[PDB]
């Protein structure tokens, strides 16, 4: 569906551009990802910016880039993999229940809200019940 542009802006400010200058520069994207992957590498942060940076100015611009990306959200494996990798705190190519719960708490959920999100919705994709998601399990969460 179509997002509320005013909410997109409030989200962009609160997550990526605290100063509302219209750009999310390196240290801003890093402070964003560090909330939930505290030992995120500088190169991960750079690749996140590059997928969004259509004008090549090394920054995520609210306009046109954030609005373009968010106005028409769509599924791709590459896009799903980016969030998978950011939740894979130990980079072992699985997201465990505990990693997903810690990320949920880090982005502002209470302990019980985080547990109920992960143990309900996320683990519904755990086809072999081993307590963790592969990329192939995780990607199914985009098409309930
Ligand atoms: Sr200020
Ligand atoms: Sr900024
Ligand atoms: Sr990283
Ligand atoms: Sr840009
Ligand atoms: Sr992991
Ligand atoms: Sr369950
Ligand atoms: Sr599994
Ligand atoms: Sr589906």
């Amino acid at each position: 569906g179509v997002p509320f542009l005013t909410e997109l802006k409030e989200r962009f400010i609160r997550w990526l551009d605290h100063d509302n200058d219209g750009q999310s520069t390196f240290d801003e994207v890093k402070n964003y990802i560090r909330r939930f992957k505290p030992d995120v590498t500088d190169q991960t942060v750079a690749a996140f910016i590059s997928r969004r940076d259509s004008n090549g100015n090394g920054a995520i611009d609210f306009v046109p880039e954030y609005v373009h990306d968010m106005a028409a959200p769509d599924y791709t494996l590459e896009g799903a993999n980016e969030w998978f990798k950011l939740q894979d705190t130990n980079d072992d190519s699985f997201v465990t229940e505990a990693e997903l719960v810690k990320v949920a708490e880090a982005v502002g959920m209470s302990p019980e809200e985080a547990l109920d999100t992960v143990q309900g919705y996320y683990m519904s994709a755990d086809a072999n019940k081993d307590g963790k998601l592969s990329l192939d399990e995780f990607k199914t969460l985009y098409s309930p």
